[PDB]
């Protein structure tokens, strides 16, 4: 069992979003996250704790970006950060799951996130073990009250694409 | 018929490896321009796009600032890549750009694949929209871009790139 810290420089989430039901594709990042992973391989179990600042998002539209963290969209002022808890499950030898809780917008709904990538290997400068990840979710967003454009043909499936990286303590 | 690229709808993404598959890298270039053409009953038409290297976003703007630097891009050099070529349709239907990326000041082939495309008319504009989806994939050491190969990072970058063009 050990315990390691993400690191914020080398851990985002991005996300996929529609734009006008199919004419393209909304993709950008939040910059700012921080949090812990907790990680037993013998006992093939493990849990994930991750905040991230709204505050932070970039969608290469400066404007959009100002314009979500007001009360029409994640209310920021109210919710300034989501924040992710799940246990990790292995198949095989590797970690390939969390099951767990997102709480985004005030509201905490049930999400996975399926592994594509994991691992691990001394820390080129830290030295220390750090772990790497790739992974995937995606969610309905007015099922965290976020329902904006729906009536204009937008579509609620949000893609989340995850990279993180986090170094033993 | 001609269509102007949507800046505010108009990004190339990225995907490029951090550690030799430690983590995946993922951002964009915020600032992007130029032209299509479409003549969908002859089956053809052209892309000419120029993208601003300063606008990259990574979420780390220290490493937003070394890869404006000569170890990387030379954006004081080469400002801007710009992507030219000829959309390919599978039939009714736009499948792929057969093209060439300029890039560090290097030009080579390069094909988008089009995973989807719709046409409509513009709620705030009332002319036509055009959008895609399109993905294609290099090796940035074909661009002279080879930093870290020394140390086991992988040269295959990923492009996910999403256009939206207004009809002129
Ligand atoms: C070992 C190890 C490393 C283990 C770790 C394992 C692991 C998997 C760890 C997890 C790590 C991390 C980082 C997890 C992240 C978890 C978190 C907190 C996730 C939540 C992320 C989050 C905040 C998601 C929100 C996503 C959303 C909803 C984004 C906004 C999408 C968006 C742009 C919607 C469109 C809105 C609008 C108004 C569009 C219209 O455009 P507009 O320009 O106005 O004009 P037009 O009129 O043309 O439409
Ligand atoms: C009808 C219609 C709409 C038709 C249109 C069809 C169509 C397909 C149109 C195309 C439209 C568009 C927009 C086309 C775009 C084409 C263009 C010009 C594409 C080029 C984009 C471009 C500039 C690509 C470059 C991508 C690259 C190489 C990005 C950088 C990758 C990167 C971040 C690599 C990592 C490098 C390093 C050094 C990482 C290590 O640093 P770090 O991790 O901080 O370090 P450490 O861990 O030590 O701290």
């Amino acid at each position: 069992s050990a315990t390691y810290q993400f690191d914020p420089s080398h851990t985002y989430p991005s996300f996929e979003a529609d734009h006008f039901g199919g004419l393209s594709v909304w993709r950008g990042k939040f910059d700012k996250s921080s949090g812990t992973v907790t990680l037993d391989r013998a006992a093939k179990t493990g849990t994930v704790d991750v905040t991230t600042d709204i505050a932070s998002i970039h969608t290469g539209s400066a404007k959009l970006d100002e314009h979500l963290q007001t009360a029409e969209f994640f209310d920021a002022a109210k919710f300034p950060q989501a924040n992710y808890k799940g246990t990790i499950k292995f198949d095989g030898d590797k970690p390939v799951s969390v099951v767990g809780n997102l709480t985004l917008h005030g509201v905490t709904k049930p999400l996975t996130l399926k592994i594509d990538s994991f691992k691990c290997m001394p820390h080129p400068m830290l030295k220390r073990e750090v772990c790497g990840v790739d992974a995937v979710g995606e969610f309905s967003r007015d099922d965290f009250g976020l329902d904006y454009g729906k009536q204009y043909g937008f579509k609620m499936k949000t893609k989340l694409l995850i990279t993180a990286e986090a170094v033993k303590q």
